[PDB]
């Protein structure tokens, strides 16, 4: 029934790790401006916990929030309280990236088309998972080995996958 590309903009570790007491398990300059290039100009879809955590509306961005909270508000940001009012928001769009947390993968696991995985080579702490994904009739579109230096301490791979059912 929807009308936009559903992508997904995300980065775990080796056990599906995406965070870490509310936060960020690494530090990874280069993988945040690989996300900055890939959604600038697009909507981003966050669940209310990743937001807080971020702190800002993303500039240059529809900033939509995921809550169901009826009375929560935040300047220079959107609020949408179920999966069919982010499509009621986003119904002209191209494209809107889904971008965490784990409630909000979830949220919107059925309808995903196309997924910006980052990889990450360690085994962090964590507390908060990418759901499983089963990627029958899913094809690997792209696939680069990300920047490692001494700002960028981790072994790290971007990969893009499009769903093709
Ligand atoms: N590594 C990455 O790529 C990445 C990306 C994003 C986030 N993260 C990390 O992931 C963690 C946050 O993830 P999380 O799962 O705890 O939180 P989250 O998904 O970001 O937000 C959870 C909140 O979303 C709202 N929500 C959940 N289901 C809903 C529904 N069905 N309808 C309407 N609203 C709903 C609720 O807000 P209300 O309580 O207000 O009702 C809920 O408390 C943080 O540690 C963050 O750093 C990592
Ligand atoms: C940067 C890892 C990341 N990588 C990927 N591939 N997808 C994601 N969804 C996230 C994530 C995240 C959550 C996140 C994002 C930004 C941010 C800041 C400016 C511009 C864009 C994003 C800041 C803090 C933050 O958590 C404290």
């Amino acid at each position: 029934h929807h009308h936009m590309r559903v992508s997904f903009m995300v980065a775990m570790d080796e056990n599906r790790v995406i965070g870490k007491d509310n936060n960020l398990p690494w530090r990874l300059p280069s993988e945040l401006q690989y996300v900055k290039k890939t959604t600038m100009g697009h909507p981003l879809i966050m669940g209310r916990k990743n937001y807080e955590a971020i702190g800002r509306p993303l500039p240059g961005r529809r900033n939509i929030i995921v809550t169901r909270n009826e009375g929560y508000h935040v300047e220079g940001c959107e609020v949408a309280h179920s999966v069919e009012e982010v499509f009621e928001l986003c119904k002209n769009e191209e494209e809107i990236f889904i971008f965490g947390g784990a409630q909000i993968y979830d949220l919107f696991l059925p309808y995903v088309d196309k997924l910006y995985i980052t990889k990450i080579h360690h085994a962090f702490e964590g507390d908060t998972f990418f759901p499983e994904m089963d990627m029958t009739n899913w094809k690997e579109v792209f696939v680069e080995k990300g920047l490692t230096d001494e700002k960028n301490p981790y072994t790290y791979y971007y990969h893009v996958y499009e769903k093709q059912q």
